[PDB]
């Protein structure tokens, strides 16, 4: 069912390092009905290479796009994290342009368009593109137009003509999980006008490797990031890298804004000052990524053993959250309902479902506050912050949280940690 990666997305070589293989493992946000038996499970295989030419981290496999998001989860919700980090990207993209209000911003893989909201607060015209039918139903009906497509270099035709030349097209967290990028770069340039942008939010490589963040290799996530590869790809396509920000959302990412070749954003220092950084963390040796690997087995087994050591002590377990690294997570680790008795969240899309693989129950967080739970594995730990501010009551009675990166810690520590 899913096709073997050949040759680089990114700069079209075929020299490929392996790093690690988690073997077959079903799709993190194939949620299930609760069943007696769950023996026709698909499962893929789950296994990273590392491009020698340009770096780029890829997955073996690709799973076809339209069975991962022709139906996608979602939330009709939205954090306060993820509220004003939004904010911050519009305030990022206008301000450090000088984007005018009136303007034309495309977004690929806009989702429920609270994104493209916020840039029409601020005064701009929007347009989205998300194959999600059910999510583009839920956007469109709200009032933000999208087209209920994959971004193609057809797609952006039909764009331009109808819509005109965008000053921004931004992709938030969609662009690892396209196969074909260098039809995206296309497509791109020809969108863009002589100042127009083009910007890419993506987890950063270089936090990944050195977080140990394991959980977000999973089947939608292609690609794993840094600025090197992205300047090979875009040096193929007439499109140049001018300006990086690096953020702390999603266990370290950064914000990448491309402009055409020959069009008159000048480059940034910062975007060398990277790809140096990039240079001097060892991103380009083969040992770095064999470290990477033996730290991932790491805290692979202590991660189990501290999981198994408390449930011996008769202490009980639960997982927050129930996001789709949190499922890469708990397979590789080979946890069950006999290590975690659920995971809580918040959307309700995915109570009463079964975690993929696991089989371990989705609950509502009302369900969990009447549980006595010693434990709670942070699945979500990107949102370690907003979680841990609103869980005054559980860790005032003795509950703890368990973090799994950089290595696995308890929450609270032993002392203040200034
Ligand atoms: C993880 S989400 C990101 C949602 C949102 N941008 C955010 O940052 O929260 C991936 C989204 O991209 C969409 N998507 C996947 N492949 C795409 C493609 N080739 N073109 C456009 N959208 C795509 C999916 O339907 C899904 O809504
Ligand atoms: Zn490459």
């Amino acid at each position: 069912t899913a096709r073997a990666v050949t040759t680089c997305r990114m700069c079209g070589a075929q020299d490929w390092q392996e790093v690690v293989d988690f073997g077959p493992v079903p799709l993190a946000d194939s949620f299930l009905e609760p069943a007696a038996s769950y023996d026709d499970e698909p499962r893929y295989p789950l296994a990273v290479v590392s491009c020698r030419s340009c770096r780029l981290m890829s997955l073996t496999h690709v799973v076809d796009p339209e069975v991962l998001y022709r139906t996608y989860p979602y939330t009709t919700s939205d954090s306060e994290t993820i509220k004003k980090h939004m904010g911050h990207v519009v305030a990022v993209c206008v301000e450090r342009f000088g984007i005018p209000e009136g303007s034309f911003v495309l977004e690929i893989g806009s989702n429920t368009g609270s994104q493209l909201k916020a840039f029409q607060n601020a005064g701009m015209r929007t347009l989205g593109i998300d194959p999600a039918r059910n999510i583009a139903a839920v956007a469109n009906e709200r009032g933000i137009e999208t087209l209920p497509e994959f971004f193609s270099v057809d797609t952006a035709a039909l764009v331009k003509k109808t819509h005109g030349t965008p000053q921004l097209v931004l992709g938030r967290h969609v662009f690892a999980h396209i196969d074909d990028v260098s039809a995206v770069a296309e497509g791109v340039r020809d969108l863009l006008g002589p100042d127009s942008l083009f910007a890419i939010e993506v987890p950063y490589l270089v936090d990944m490797l050195e977080r140990n963040e394991f959980d977000t290799i999973y089947h939608e996530h292609l690609s794993y990031i840094g600025v090197g590869s992205l300047v090979a790809l875009f040096r193929r396509h007439g499109l140049r890298v001018v300006d990086v920000e690096r953020l702390a959302v999603h266990g370290g990412s950064i914000l990448v804004f491309v402009g055409l070749d020959e069009g008159t954003r000048a480059t940034a220092p910062v975007v060398e000052e990277l790809i140096a950084l990039e240079k001097e963390r060892g991103l380009y040796e083969d040992a770095t990524y064999e470290r990477f690997a033996r730290h991932v087995a790491e805290i692979t087994a202590e991660l189990t053993s501290m999981v198994r050591s408390l449930r011996a002590e008769g202490k009980r377990i639960a997982g927050y959250g129930a996001p789709a690294k949190g499922n890469t997570l708990l397979n590789v680790c080979g946890l069950t309902a006999d290590d975690l008795e659920f995971c809580c969240d918040t959307t309700e899309f995915k109570q009463g479902l079964v975690l993929p693989g696991t089989h371990i129950p989705v609950r509502s967080p009302e369900y969990a506050k009447t549980q006595a739970i010693d434990y709670y594995l942070l699945l979500a730990w990107n949102y370690g912050e907003e979680i841990l501010a609103k869980e005054g009551p559980f860790l005032a009675d003795g509950g703890r949280f368990i973090l799994p990166n950089p290595r696995p810690s308890i929450v609270p520590p032993g002392e203040h940690h200034h």
